[PDB]
C-alpha cells in the first residue's frame, strides 16, 4: 500500500508528504523528531481516550436501565439526582477559583463581539471569514430583510434609491445611538472636519463634537478633508467612509459613502461538524487550508487575505488595526478513529490526537511574520476549539494532550489554549469542575445548543417520547443550561479574562429577525455568540454597540440562577401532546433536514450549506442538527409514537423533493425512485433506525462509513 512507516504506525503518503514538505519548513522542527513525538502522544494517549470513551458506554447503559426498570411516568427529581450521584455521573462542585490562563489577546480577554465560525475545507469562504473582521453595513442592510421589501423599497437588479435611503437612515440612528454627538443628529451633519486632533462635525446651523471625545479614534486622509473618521464604542470599531463623487455618497447630505463596521472580530476554522473529511486525502485538503491561512498566503479562484488597515491617531501619529479576525480552529473531539494513520494491527488512530498535533504545528507559522508581520496571535497563543466532551475528566485529558503536543512542538507550556465546548450533558452539570481542569488554557466556554439537544435526547432516550424540534428551544433544561453556563463563566472570573459565548443562529435569510430576536444573547452577559456569515457578523456586531456586555456581566455576579433541578429536568412530551397530523408533519419536517443534509454530505462531501427546509426557510445548520433529527425519530419510533411504515413513507416522500432542490446541481444524483441504490438515501434511513444503537447517538460513525462507501463506489 501507499504508507509511511514510523515506529508502530502506517502513515498515510499524502499526509506524510504534506507534513514534510508544506507543515514543517519554517518552524526549526526536525523532522524525525516531530515524527517520533507523533508515534510517541499516539502510543502513550490512546489507551486513555479510549478508556474515557468507554466510561460514556457505562454511563449511558446505566441510564437506560434506570429508566427501563420504569414507574408509571413522572420522573422522581430526588432519586434521579441520587442515582446520577451514585453512579459518578454527578460529580461534587468544587470550591470557587479564577482561571489562571496568560499571554490570551484582546480580542479574546476583552472584546465583545460576534464570532462567525466556517468549514475549514472551503478556501473561499474561509477567506471571507478570515477578512469579515470589517464589514459594510450598508450592504448588509441593503441585502436583506433588515430593510423590509415594501412597496416601493423592494430589491431589483439596479439599486433602489428609495431604499438607499432607508438604509442611510438606519445607519444614521445608529450612529446617534451609538457615537452621539453634543448636540444634534448625525442625520443633519453636513460634514466632517478633524482639527487640534478633535473630530468636528458640520450641521446645517453650526458645528459640534462628540459627547465623548474619546470616542474619536483616528482618521485617514487629511485632518482638513478627512476620507474617513474612525469611531470606537463598546470596544468595536465603527469607520464613515467619506466620498461625495460615489453612487451614494452623491446622495448623501454629508457624501457619506458607507459605514465599516468592525464585525467578526475572531473566527473559527471548522475541522469538525461544519466539514466531511473521511480519510487522509480529506485531512490534508482541510491541513492546507489552515498552513495556508497562517502563513497568509491562502488564495482562492474567481481571492486573497486582507492587509492590516492603516490610520492616523488624533493625537498625530501612523498606526494599524488588524485587517483579518483573530483564528481559532475547531478540532473534532474524542470519538472518532481516522485512517489517515492506522497501527501495525491495522488499527486507525485517534483523529482528535492527529488533529492536535498538526493543526498545532501548523498555527505556529500565525504565531510568526508571513512572508508582512505576523498573521494571528500576537501575545503567543494557539487557540483550540475542543467539541464534544462529556464532563472533567475529559477535560483534563485534553489539557494533557495538549500538553505533550506542546513538547513535541518545542513550544512553551500553555501556549495551546482551549475553547471549551459545553455541549453535552455530563458538561453541564459538571462546568465548574470542567472549566477546573482547563484552568490556564481556557479561553471560552460557549452553549453548543444544538449538540446539547442531541446529547438530551440521547441520554434519556429510555425515558419516553421527547418533545418536537421546535419546541426543544424552550423546554426549561435549555434556558436552566444557558443561564447556567454564564454565571459559571463569570464565577471562574472570564470577565476580562475569557469568552462567554452563545450560539448559531441558522436561518440565513431571516436577517431582520436576528437582528431583533438575538440581541437576547448580549442581554444574557454572552462576550461573544456564532453567525454563520460575514453579514450576519456586521448585523449582530449591532447588537454589541446597543448592550454594554461588560457591565452586564459585572451585574451578573455572585448570582444563581439555575438549579441543578432545572438543569436535569428531561424534555418529556406530555399526555396526548399531539394530533395525528401534527405528528406527519414533525416527521416530514425531520425526514427532509436529514435528507437534505446527508445527500450533499454522502454524495458531495460538504458538511455544511444553504438548506431549503419543508417551508422552503434557507437553514445554514450542520452534523449537529442531524444528530438532533435522527435522535428524535429514533425516539419517537422507540416509544410508539410513529410506525417504521411512517418512516419510510416519510423519506419516501421527502426524498424526490430533496431532489428537485437540488436539480440545479450538476454533482448531484437523483435518490429517487430507486432508493435502495442511493448510498445516500440508505445513510438517511440507517441514521433514524439505528440511532438508538450510536454512541451517544452521534452521527460520524455511519456518516463516515457511508461516505467511504460512496467514494470507493465512484472508482471502479
Ligand atoms: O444502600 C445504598 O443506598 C447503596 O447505594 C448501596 C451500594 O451502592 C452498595 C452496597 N454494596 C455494594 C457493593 C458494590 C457496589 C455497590 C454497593
Ligand atoms: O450547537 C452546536 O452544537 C454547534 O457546535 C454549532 C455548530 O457547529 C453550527 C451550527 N450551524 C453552523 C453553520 C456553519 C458552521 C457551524 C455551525
Ligand atoms: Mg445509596
Ligand atoms: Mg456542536
Ligand atoms: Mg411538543
Ligand atoms: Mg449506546
Amino acid at each position: 500500500t501507499d504508507r509511511v512507516s514510523v515506529g508502530n504506525l502506517r502513515i498515510a503518503r499524502v499526509l506524510y508528504d504534506f507534513v514534510n514538505n508544506e507543515a514543517l519548513p519554517g518552524t526549526d522542527i526536525d523532522p524525525d523528531s516531530f515524527w517520533a513525538g507523533v508515534d510517541k502522544v499516539v502510543a502513550d494517549l490512546t489507551p486513555q481516550n479510549q478508556a474515557l470513551l468507554n466510561a460514556r458506554d457505562e454511563l449511558q447503559a446505566q441510564i437506560d436501565k434506570w429508566h427501563r426498570r420504569r414507574v408509571i411516568e413522572p420522573i422522581d427529581m430526588d432519586a434521579y439526582r441520587q442515582f446520577l450521584t451514585e453512579i459518578g455521573y454527578l460529580l461534587p462542585e468544587p470550591d470557587d477559583f479564577t482561571i489562571t490562563t496568560s499571554g490570551v489577546d484582546a480580542e479574546i480577554t476583552t472584546t465583545a463581539g460576534p464570532q462567525l465560525v466556517v468549514p475549514v475545507l472551503n478556501a473561499r469562504f474561509a477567506l471571507n471569514a478570515a477578512n469579515a473582521r470589517w464589514g459594510s453595513l450598508y450592504d448588509a442592510l441593503y441585502g436583506t430583510d433588515v430593510i423590509p421589501e415594501t412597496d416601493g423599497a423592494e430589491k431589483g437588479p439596479t439599486y433602489n434609491k428609495v431604499r438607499g435611503d432607508k438604509v442611510i437612515a438606519y445607519a444614521r440612528k445608529f450612529l446617534d445611538d451609538s457615537v452621539p454627538l453634543s448636540s444634534g443628529s448625525f442625520g443633519d451633519a453636513t460634514g466632517f472636519t478633524v482639527q487640534d486632533g478633535q473630530l468636528v462635525v458640520a450641521l446645517p446651523d453650526k458645528s459640534t463634537g462628540l459627547a465623548n471625545p474619546g470616542q474619536f479614534a483616528g482618521y485617514t486622509g487629511a485632518a482638513e478633508s478627512p476620507t474617513s473618521v474612525l469611531l470606537i464604542n463598546h470596544g468595536l470599531h465603527i469607520e464613515i467612509l467619506i466620498d461625495p463623487e460615489s453612487q451614494v455618497g452623491t446622495t448623501d447630505r454629508a457624501g457619506v459613502k458607507d459605514v465599516i463596521l468592525e464585525s467578526a472580530i475572531t473566527t473559527i476554522m471548522d475541522f469538525e461538524d461544519s466539514v466531511a473529511a473521511v480519510d487522509a486525502a480529506d485531512k490534508v485538503l482541510g491541513y492546507r487550508n489552515w498552513l495556508g491561512l497562517n502563513k497568509g498566503d491562502l488564495a482562492a479562484a474567481v481571492r486573497v487575505l486582507n492587509r492590516d488597515r492603516n490610520y492616523t491617531a488624533p493625537g498625530g501619529g501612523q498606526f494599524t488595526l488588524p485587517g483579518r479576525s483573530l483564528m481559532f480552529v475547531r478540532n473534532v473531539g474524542h470519538l472518532m478513529t481516522n485512517d489517515a494513520i492506522v497501527d501495525t494491527d491495522g488499527s486507525e488512530v485517534f483523529e482528535g490526537i492527529m488533529d492536535a498535533l498538526f493543526t498545532g504545528l501548523i498555527a505556529i507559522h500565525g504565531l510568526k511574520a508571513s512572508d508582512g508581520p505576523l498573521i494571528n496571535s500576537r501575545t503567543g497563543s494557539i487557540y483550540i476549539v475542543k467539541p464534544k466532551m462529556h464532563g472533567p475528566a475529559e477535560v483534563a485529558f485534553t489539557c494533557e494532550l495538549f500538553s505533550r503536543v506542546e513538547d513535541v512542538l518545542g513550544l512553551p507550556q500553555n501556549t495551546m489554549k482551549i475553547g471549551i465546548m459545553d455541549e453535552e450533558r455530563r458538561t453541564t452539570v459538571n462546568l465548574k469542575a470542567c472549566i477546573k481542569a482547563a484552568a490556564d488554557r481556557v479561553v471560552f466556554i460557549n452553549t453548543g445548543f444544538l449538540d446539547r439537544t442531541g446529547d438530551e435526547i440521547h441520554t434519556s432516550m429510555e425515558a419516553g417520547p421527547m418533545v418536537r424540534k421546535g419546541t426543544m428551544k424552550s423546554q426549561p433544561w435549555i434556558l436552566a443550561y444557558e443561564d447556567h453556563n454564564v454565571d459559571a463563566g463569570l464565577a471562574a472570573g472570564f470577565s476580562g479574562r475569557a469568552q462567554v459565548g452563545k450560539g448559531m443562529w441558522t436561518m440565513t435569510e431571516l436577517m431582520a429577525d436576528m437582528v431583533e430576536t438575538k440581541i437576547a444573547q448580549p442581554r444574557a452577559g454572552a462576550s461573544t455568540a456564532w453567525v454563520p456569515s460575514p453579514t450576519a457578523a456586521t448585523l449582530h456586531a449591532l447588537h454589541y454597540h446597543q448592550v454594554d456586555v461588560a457591565a452586564v456581566q459585572q451585574g451578573l455576579a455572585g448570582k444563581r440562577r439555575a438549579t441543578i433541578e432545572q438543569l436535569l429536568t428531561i424534555p418529556l412530551a406530555k399526555e396526548l401532546a399531539w394530533a395525528p397530523d401534527e405528528i406527519r408533519e414533525e416527521v416530514d419536517n425531520n425526514c427532509q433536514s436529514i435528507l437534505g443534509y446527508v445527500v450533499r454530505w454522502v454524495d458531495q462531501g460538504v458538511g455544511a450549506s444553504k438548506v431549503p427546509d419543508i417551508h422552503d426557510v434557507a437553514l445554514m445548520e450542520d452534523r449537529a442538527t442531524l444528530r438532533i433529527s435522527s435522535q428524535l425519530l429514533a425516539n419517537w419510533l422507540r416509544h410508539g409514537v410513529i410506525t417504521s411504515a411512517d418512516v419510510r413513507a416519510s423519506l419516501e416522500r421527502m426524498a424526490p423533493l430533496v431532489d428537485r432542490q437540488n436539480a440545479g446541481d450538476v454533482a448531484y444524483r437523483p435518490m429517487a425512485p430507486n432508493f435502495d441504490d442511493s448510498i445516500a438515501f440508505l445513510a438517511a434511513q440507517e441514521l433514524i433506525l439505528s440511532g438508538a444503537q450510536q454512541p451517544n447517538g452521534y452521527t460520524e460513525p455511519i456518516l463516515h462509513r457511508r461516505r467511504r462507501e460512496f467514494k470507493a463506489r465512484a472508482a471502479e
